[PDB]
């Protein structure tokens, strides 16, 4: 039983609805000596992971396949994890869990691109890349903002 | 008993699940309203976005800890949802909307009872003008389903 | 026996004859005041027209009907209109202009004091909104009349 | 009619303020599928027809006359006629009563366009000619969303 | 030996500089208590008879005609009149002298409205028509300013 | 003979053989006033777009029906169209630019006068609209060329 | 056989018939949704004209010559046209359409493959982004017509 | 003792004390965060400047007069300021901004129940936005010392 | 015994009393040019609060510490201030403002003289463009007030 | 002996005569370079128009009079005028305007050695500003030419 | 060369640099009759390859890699040739310049287009190719300019 | 020995490594204050490669020829760099930052004596206005450090 791009577009749709609901997490819990900059930047990843997601969502209806539209669904499906806010994280223990959901996107991505490739659907494949090269660069910025090189 | 943060809290979890309805509408409409409609859903998503941020940071000023996780979010709402498995016509989907609306609109009202008690004087009127826009949206999706606000 | 769906459409008629006014002076006046004061009525014209219509259609939302032809209007208001036959000075208008704007400002008082004892809370606060700038309006004509805000 | 330039002009003040306030009643009161696009539609019509109303004024203040500038005198003197909401309308019932407005403004502007043309008012006459220019666009439009041709 | 379009066109290019040069004059020199309010308002007929003045100088190169060109030129054939500013005037004066400039522009548009019809010139006649409209508005402002009707 | 509705729909030919023209000048022109008249062609391809759709528009308002093919376009229009095939010059494609717009001058004077006949004020100062912005394109593409306007 | 320049001029001459009967839609489109849809047309008119742009300068970029006749564009062209004659209902009109952006989605995937295998990948990655949009619209006007984007 | 032109007038005096204050903040601040920092007190130099402006104006619409002289403002305020003399951390600037804040969220506490308590409506109505926007300020601040709000 | 850390310094403080001094007039002024003025002195606002703040951070880039409270302002200006007690004519408010600013513009005279011989040659050129700016204000001003720039 | 005030009105003459032949080579150009150099001409009309209307009101602020006729200017101004009677090549007409920019910049430095030796730092600094822009334009202009700006 | 796709994003850094040097040189040595428009369209070019470079740099980052940041690596490694202003240039000989240095950015460009493809970095690929269609339009305009075709 | 066209062309030279510099310290900085420095050296980049070319520009208007190529510009430049090899904290980065901003502005002081005293008013200035610029920029960066501006 193999995946699909349907199936992979859909699993990404689930992903991006968890990401987006943890940057707010991390937008609305974060504290110490950098909270005005990284509170507007989490703001910025909002907008942009969403529209993604609106994209990425639409792509599949194009392509005659189904979207996941309920927080059910998304729960279900995403390989994102998730968890409560109960005892205060550092910053830097927030943008730790930010780069790895970033990370683990990008890998998907990666999957998804071989994907895309392989099946011939050149459209999908060249939105993914797009996508990905935004996810390279930030994971770029924040790492450094953890004073550690990108691949590191 | 409900208190002020527990209610502020129970609406957060509300308007994440209404504004993923939201998404569902605009991805699967169908029919010759399609374009207005599917424009029309873009502009509810931000503006009732906009109301959750905003009630979870009021949550965070007065003391309080807002949910913020789909899991915490599907345990507390009473907003209900389901996916889409079976055609729905704009009637029927507008249909959703409405009634999800007049949820809101009630619950806020609660709300706005709630917080005039207690002497939350910035709470009660930011529920205040949201419950405003409500009752204008309830109006205008009303009349496209050729009824008056209140039938 | 009056209710708040009876002092919005009252306040509906009311703001058509305002606007109307405004109007009539933005075109009659004369003096060296002029271009500052003619491009003011525009203003005003403006900012009454967008109350008229947020009177009317909050109206709608809770269950109302609201007057919509010239004859209602002049049936139901309380605002005072005159045709302009013989020569104003500036000063005789803007004695007119706020004179209207103070009638309006204790009518609105009346209705917040309705809508408060009624427990319409978004009325309320939209009437309150209103009378603020009503006020401020009040004070800036005053001063240009060489007079305080309550006198 | 017997009426030279200053009373056609005053005239069209007392028309377009019952006009306008026509178009809020469609405005406020219209139900059906078509609501959004109507309503906001009519707010653009406000828009513009006021301003129509503004400009009549003003060029007969420029040649010397006096605007009619209260309710009672716009009643008193206008040939659009208004009638109070009472009883449900269709949204094409409605369309047709603004499209009716609209040819009749047509129609006497056309009789303003010849005695201006008459009386050697060259400005008033084209004013009023731009003025009937955007009103035949209208009539096309609105008679076509009700399925006709713009002259039948 | 009549007047032609051409001739026309070009004398009120000459009109049009004597005219934009008094506009300045005022705008420096003006004293009084409505000081900020018509200094500024000198900006915009500045502008808006600057305009008027290209405009007409490129309608007759589109002739086949040769505008004036030189303050000389302007000086020899403008019917506007100008004065040093030697002793000082009320802002009424002011406005006074700006309001007959403008009647006298208004007056001599409309000899060109009739000649342009006459031979013609239908493009020239609507521009000219344009611009009297604007001229007869701004008439009406500035005899409201002085306390007067239109054309009183 | 040619009535109103005929003479625009001629226009509305004409106007799409000069809007493809106007494309072809800008693709394939060279020479070392390369890029001013690359945006140049620009300018007028959306200006006398334009043109075509207000006359296509103003024949619908009036009662007719416009020509919308391109197999119309080329049996009704008096413009002249040729493949590129051998090298032109930028005066070359220029005095074939101005050509083609002393064409649409003296046609729309045709189209002046007849709308004078007929009564269509409407229709004639559109056209004389037109006629001022083509006359003033002429000057200035005459004088690119070293020309008096009318020469 | 077809080279990635003959593709090109291909589709030059499929654009410029597409854009016009766009224009034709736009202009004789009736029904209840005309306010909406007569701004799409303005909407699709633009993008595809700038598609149309964008090919022939590519064309011209990798050194070929683009069509630049109505004569050329109806002698290449495999978007078909007719004339506006009996009336067609705004579905009518949108299947059309429809039908047009099938056709070009799929002649695009043939240029894809082709700029492919040639190696001209700037040309391949611009026939995608022009896909990506196509595909988009397709969805979105099977929706207006109540039916799924690849029924 | 304390009606609410008083009142007011004490939130003239205190506004101005403390949009110096946010001034002295702005130049003498030193650290790390400075470019962040140093861009926020002009964002809230502009928000209190302008509350103290709206704040004087109610003033006036009401009848009062309100204080407009450093004497008056220091003669009455009960907002504190000190010469800077020696260095101070950007963590000491901050917490003195921050008890500014909280000083000013009480005494706006106390003016809206003032207000409620003698009627003025649009009075109490901007204390309260008013102070929506301080308790946001103090979360915001708060966080970034490390503190919850009202720690 | 001045130099330029301690001209720089006096200039803080006076344009902090004038500023508070335009705000004065703002509120208070009363009469037929009040529309005019009153938006004039938010402009005036906002360009000496601009110097103030460029005159203060010019001071700590040449090694200064500004003055930052208002204690310290009253200290050291030589900009005069008086409580709003009795009703004054626009006139005599603009007489006010008027000597405000040939006070400015003759301090400033010395310290562009003073810079000029210390040999700051940023500073000289920022208050050479301060005066050109208070020269014009002057200019205007006096012309309000009938008379002649230096009468 | 020539003063401060009598240069500047010198310039308000020579400045007026300027805008004007500048109006005349935009008018009267022909050849290749026609369209890039006809909005060139508008871009120096307004920067010329600017700096005459700066230097007449900077000789108002220190109590002077400007030339305010044509006569005035034509009987003052040192820059020449001659009708357009034959043709002249774009080169020409450049070398006419580089001629002009040449002379008002050897004015303008005679302007700035004597305001600053009579200490107007006002007057010196503005006319060190309009004589960078010179400089700047006549580089480019002797560009266009084929020279090096100073030959 | 003997190149991966880390050293040859660097070595066209070092060319970029280089580049838009040379863009400024002929911005500020430039004369004849074409000077004003070829004066802004440098401006332009600066930008759009300014910010090439600035992508390309970072695109270096993202992938692990280590940009070239001096003047003096930029002359060492890069093959874009630079030579003094010191004798008189036609406009002519400067655009072939700016044209031979686009032409030589294109054929790399594609050798990195073809190296990217076989490692498999996807993005680098798509930045590339969006920057060599740039590149290829300007060369069609720049070569039409001095009257040639595109690939002559 | 050295007159004013050597000086500019030598910061000509000194502005383009200093350009490098600040895009090296963008591309490679680390820490914490990341994302503000970053956008920050942006900033930079834009103002002094603006100076860069004003210098430039004002060379040619004076009869000069700029440095224009690399080769030129490391064989003169006075500013120094060195490749980034091994790791350097935010602060290091900074104070080299810093360190380049102190020797451009002692050496713009020794231009702006040298055309003091040559007499070039126009460079004189232009080199005055960078030097308040950068006067600023080292208040502003030795407050993120931590340190007084001249310390
Ligand atoms: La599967
Ligand atoms: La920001
Ligand atoms: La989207
Ligand atoms: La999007
Ligand atoms: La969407
Ligand atoms: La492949
Ligand atoms: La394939
Ligand atoms: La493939
Ligand atoms: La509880
Ligand atoms: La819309
Ligand atoms: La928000
Ligand atoms: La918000
Ligand atoms: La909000
Ligand atoms: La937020
Ligand atoms: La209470
Ligand atoms: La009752
Ligand atoms: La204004
Ligand atoms: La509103
Ligand atoms: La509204
Ligand atoms: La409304
Ligand atoms: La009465
Ligand atoms: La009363
Ligand atoms: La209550
Ligand atoms: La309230
Ligand atoms: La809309
Ligand atoms: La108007
Ligand atoms: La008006
Ligand atoms: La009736
Ligand atoms: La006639
Ligand atoms: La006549
Ligand atoms: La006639
Ligand atoms: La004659
Ligand atoms: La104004
Ligand atoms: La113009
Ligand atoms: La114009
Ligand atoms: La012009
Ligand atoms: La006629
Ligand atoms: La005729
Ligand atoms: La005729
Ligand atoms: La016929
Ligand atoms: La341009
Ligand atoms: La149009
Ligand atoms: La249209
Ligand atoms: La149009
Ligand atoms: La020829
Ligand atoms: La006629
Ligand atoms: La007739
Ligand atoms: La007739
Ligand atoms: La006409
Ligand atoms: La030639
Ligand atoms: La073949
Ligand atoms: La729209
Ligand atoms: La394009
Ligand atoms: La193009
Ligand atoms: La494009
Ligand atoms: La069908
Ligand atoms: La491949
Ligand atoms: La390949
Ligand atoms: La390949
Ligand atoms: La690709
Ligand atoms: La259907
Ligand atoms: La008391
Ligand atoms: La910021
Ligand atoms: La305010
Ligand atoms: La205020
Ligand atoms: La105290
Ligand atoms: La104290
Ligand atoms: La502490
Ligand atoms: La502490
Ligand atoms: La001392
Ligand atoms: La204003
Ligand atoms: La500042
Ligand atoms: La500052
Ligand atoms: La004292
Ligand atoms: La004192
Ligand atoms: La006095
Ligand atoms: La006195
Ligand atoms: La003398
Ligand atoms: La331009
Ligand atoms: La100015
Ligand atoms: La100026
Ligand atoms: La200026
Ligand atoms: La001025
Ligand atoms: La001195
Ligand atoms: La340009
Ligand atoms: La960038
Ligand atoms: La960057
Ligand atoms: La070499
Ligand atoms: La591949
Ligand atoms: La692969
Ligand atoms: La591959
Ligand atoms: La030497
Ligand atoms: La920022
Ligand atoms: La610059
Ligand atoms: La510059
Ligand atoms: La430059
Ligand atoms: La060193
Ligand atoms: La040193
Ligand atoms: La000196
Ligand atoms: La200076």
């Amino acid at each position: 039983n193999s995946v699909d791009t349907k199936e992979f577009l859909n699993h990404q749709v689930a992903n991006l609805n968890v990401f987006t609901v943890k940057i707010h997490q991390i937008h609305w819990y974060m504290r110490g000596h950098n909270f005005f900059t990284l509170h507007e930047k989490m703001d910025d990843l909002y907008s942009e992971f969403g529209e993604q997601m609106d994209e990425v969502a639409e792509r599949l209806l194009a392509i005659g396949g189904s979207p996941f539209s309920t927080l059910k669904e998304f729960l279900e499906n995403a390989s994102v994890e998730e968890a409560p806010y109960t005892k205060p994280k550092t910053m830097d223990q927030l943008m730790e869990d930010l780069v790895g959901t970033l990370e683990l996107l990008r890998d998907e991505y990666k999957q998804g691109i071989e994907l895309t490739d392989k099946e011939g659907d050149d459209v999908t494949n060249d939105m993914l890349i797009a996508f990905k090269a935004s996810i390279d660069k930030h994971i770029w910025m924040f790492k450094a903002f953890l004073g550690k090189a990108p691949l590191e």
